């Protein structure tokens, strides 16, 4: 069926305000973190030269990292953010949580900003893993290390290693060439059964199998894309009925949606308070 009265941000807002919109899933990527100063890599190269990679993308590939971990950790030093302050978009997802609307946030990002914004483990599928924890790569071992320990090793420019077994310690991130975490598949099996809206923000759905999540929702479930560009989705055909694309920066789009929902002040207050706290730390 068609649930939206209009294929626009305004039509989505009216639907969200209605009794029909009970469960929302967010699918998010690099675009929700760019205003937090988190690097994108969707469409950047000169910095990489000094490492002498076989090809730029090799720095995010598991095979190469295994053979030569030095480039990755040096790039992590050089691009490491000075602060970890979640964006308006993160805080909008916090509002969905607080208002009992957020069923789950599936994230491609590894920056921990969802957690910092106050989404709990239960609310999150960290599809591409996280920096929040790191593990020794040896199966018979798997010593866990926190971020505090991890960055100290990144800054000192010495490869992080397990003392116990001598082997490498890897941030719990999913490199290209690595299979995704179990939680991604277990959650995806049931989260999409009764979902009322997908909010797809800051991703062009370029990376598989994350991109396949959009097709798991019922045919009637509206899907809103907030992104720099259009990215399964039918926004523009004569058969379009449920997909809406709002093109721009994620913070601008979330501000616009919050304004339509009457949440603008609540959102602005939350961001202000939370940023002030982080600044004080
Ligand atoms: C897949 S889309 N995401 C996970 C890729 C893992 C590689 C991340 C590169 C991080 C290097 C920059 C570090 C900044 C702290
Ligand atoms: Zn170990």
């Amino acid at each position: 069926e068609r649930l939206l009265d209009e294929l626009t941000l305004e039509g989505v807002a009216r639907y969200m305000q209605s009794e029909r919109c009970r469960r929302v899933i967010c699918l998010v990527g690099a675009g929700i973190s760019t205003s937090a100063g988190i690097p994108d890599f969707r469409s950047p190269y000169d910095n990489l030269e000094k490492y002498h990679l076989p090809y730029p993308e090799a720095i995010f590939e598991i095979s190469y990292f295994k053979k030569h971990p030095e480039p990755f950790f040096a790039l992590a030093k050089e691009l490491y953010p000075g602060q970890f302050k979640p964006t308006i978009c993160h805080y909008f997802m916090r509002l969905l949580k607080d208002k009992g609307l957020l069923l789950r946030c599936y994230t491609q990002n590894i920056d921990t900003l969802e957690r910092i914004a106050g989404l709990e483990q239960e609310d999150l599928v960290e599809a591409h893993g996280t920096f929040y924890t790191s593990h020794c790569v040896s199966a018979s071992c798997r010593h866990e290390y926190p971020l505090s320990w991890m960055k100290e090793k990144i800054f000192s420019e010495v490869t992080p290693k397990c003392e116990d077994c001598q082997s490498l310690v890897k941030p719990d991130i999913v490199f290209f060439g690595e299979s995704l975490p179990a939680r991604f598949f277990s959650c995806m099996q049931s989260d999409f059964l009764k979902v009322d809206l997908l909010l797809v923000m800051g991703t062009s759905l370029q990376v598989q199998p994350f991109a396949s999540l959009i097709s798991k929702a019922p045919l009637s479930t509206p899907r809103l894309l907030i992104n720099k560009e259009k990215a399964g989705m039918d926004f523009d055909s004569k058969k379009a009925y449920r997909d809406v694309a709002w093109l721009g920066e994620c913070d601008q789009g979330c501000l616009a949606l919050a304004e339509l929902l009457g949440w603008k002040k609540e959102l602005e207050d939350l961001v202000r308070r939370e940023h002030a706290s982080i600044d004080a730390q």
